[PDB]
């Protein structure tokens, strides 16, 4: 359900935003898919901390496609899958135009958000 899911997020929000100094409207935005343009490194490695916790950032500090698809299938709702797909499809080269992993982290995500800002949530 959408309760299992948002709750499931705010876990995550919960154990990673207390180590990062982020501003609190620009932390909330990010669920409903409104990424500032060029945040502070604060935001952009909560972004990764977050891309950690969901086990889809390598240690290396690359995103796996496999898991996020992965993860995709295991935590969307059967109506939302398609249109996240083809948002990972579509923002899966983002991460090697930068060598910073949280720029990886936070500029894939962005991108997924500016794609498709109608379904797109972050946690
Ligand atoms: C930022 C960028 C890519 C990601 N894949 C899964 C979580 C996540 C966060």
């Amino acid at each position: 359900t959408m309760k299992q899911l948002t709750n499931s997020m705010d876990m995550m929000r919960q154990a990673c935003a207390p180590k990062f100094k982020v501003e609190e409207a620009e932390l909330h935005g990010l669920r409903k898919s409104i990424f500032p343009a060029n945040p502070d490194k604060e935001l952009k490695c909560y972004a990764m901390c977050i891309a950690q916790m969901a086990g889809t950032m390598t240690k290396k500090g690359e995103i796996s496609f496999s898991k996020t698809m992965a993860q995709i299938e295991a935590m969307l709702p059967p109506e939302m899958k398609t249109m996240a797909k083809e948002a990972l499809t579509h923002c899966k080269d983002t991460q090697t135009s930068y060598k910073d992993p949280c720029d990886k982290a936070y500029f894939s995500a962005k991108c997924a958000a500016d794609f498709t800002p109608d379904t797109f949530m972050f946690p």
